[PDB]
Formats: C-alpha cells, sequence, structure tokens
C-alpha cells in the first residue's frame, strides 16, 4: 500500500524506528478519517513537547523567571507559527489520513498530527526522554 | 540547620538522591521568601505530570476518549484535591521557606513545593524518565 511506504519514509526522516507502526499509523489518522485517531495521541504530544522545551532552558538558565519560561514554552506551542512548520517540513500533509471533504493542508491538521508522533513514540518506547530527543533535531 | 536535615529526611522519603542539593533548596523556596524560588520549576513539574498522568493511561487503553485523558490529566493536578494531600503527606508544609505575608494560599505554596521537585529532580538527573518513576512512587503511595 502507498501509506505502508510513507511510513517508512518518515521514520527515516523523524531518525525512530516503531515497534508497533499501529501507533504511526493512528498518529496519521485524523479525526474526520475514522474514529480510531490521533485527538488522544496529540494531547499527549502537547505535554512532550512542553516539557521538552521546559528541560532546555532550565538546564541553560536555572535563574530564569517563570514569565520567561511561559512565553518560551507558549512560543514552541504555536500552532501556525513553530507546531504546523514542523509538520509541514516533514510532509505530513501528504502522510496524514483525512476524510475527502478535509483538506490536509490546514495547519490544525499540521499541528495535532505532528504532536502525534511524539505521543507514540513516548509509548512505542516505553520512555519519554527518547520524544524528547526526536524533537529536538527535528524542531 | 533545621533545614537542611528535613531536606536529607525528604531526600530519604522520595527515594532520590540529589546531585546538586540547591536545585531541591531552590525547590523549597516560594517566591515570597527570595527571588531564587520554585516557580519556575513549578512549570516544569506541572508538564512532567501530564506527562506522567498521559503515558500510564494510553498505555493501559490506546482507545481512551481525548475528553477521558483531560478529566484524567485536570483530576491529579487539582491544586486542592491532588496535588496538597501529595505534598502535606511528605511534610513540605515544614520544608517550604514562606514568608509571613504571602498573597497565596496553603494549598497553593504545597502544590507549588511538590511540582517543583520533580522539575528539579529531571534538572539534577539530566532525564525526564526519572521524574515520572519518582512521581508514580509518590502519588502511588497514596492514591
Amino acid at each position: 500500500s502507498p501509506f505502508a511506504t510513507d511510513l517508512a519514509k518518515l521514520q527515516t526522516q523523524i531518525g525512530y524506528k516503531f515497534n508497533n507502526i499501529n501507533l504511526l499509523r493512528r498518529a496519521m489518522t485524523h479525526a474526520s478519517f475514522s474514529q480510531e485517531n490521533n485527538k488522544a495521541l496529540s494531547i499527549f504530544g502537547t505535554h512532550i513537547i512542553e516539557t521538552a522545551v521546559s528541560l532546555q532552558f532550565l538546564a541553560k538558565d536555572i535563574d530564569i523567571s517563570s514569565k520567561a519560561l511561559g512565553r518560551l514554552i507558549s512560543e514552541v506551542s504555536n500552532v501556525e507559527s513553530s507546531c504546523a512548520l514542523d509538520g509541514d517540513r516533514l510532509g505530513l500533509g501528504k502522510i496524514i489520513r483525512v476524510s475527502t471533504k478535509t483538506d490536509a493542508s490546514n495547519s490544525a491538521i499540521l499541528c495535532t498530527g505532528f504532536r502525534a508522533i511524539f505521543g507514540a513514540i513516548a509509548i512505542d518506547a516505553g520512555t519519554v526522554d527518547e520524544a524528547i530527543k526526536v524533537f529536538w533535531k527535528v524542531h
């Protein structure tokens, strides 16, 4: 299937090879395509990205303000100005399964599929730091 | 000093030995006490717990609805019903350094100190997985 090959190329881009590719198949399935989708995985990926951002800037400037850390988290967590860009770099608009009524180039669809990738790695690898590593060198 | 002794007992109770203990000292310092406080580490610890709760439920039930996962995250991160009773069980009410004039409630002071523990654990260990493992033990010993 054309879907099985696009997943193999995406695993080589992000740098992680899945043990159960159904976690990645579900990560690319939008809510408009099936009830089995990535809404729950994207919520997981949101907190993984929030944790990865907090880990870098706190291990870099421990005396940072709480008001400064929150703005950095909110900027990297911006759907259109950062989240969708990292999904467009990986070409998720050609991989995400959306209904024929839905347009896959939507930034919201891109950001959801991007966050769902890291929620799928943490479950497939049994560790969150692995998903934190893959977020960097990709962002 | 009574503060360093309460910190030594604190590390024993949670099961993690800090390398740089000034990270733990920073977590037990409220904003009203000093500018080297735990408000930044509190934000880190919040997202660590949100990830710890998300991983444990999504591993058991992959078909969990996003609405259910959100309610379960809010139940564990509750300021007055969860993130406080965990902090008061550890005895942080006598370990957290607070000023006499403080605008935050005792529930917020205990929660901020409880959350900031895991933010300093990850910075001290260099791995977020270690903080997730320690939280599952501290919270698991009560709920």
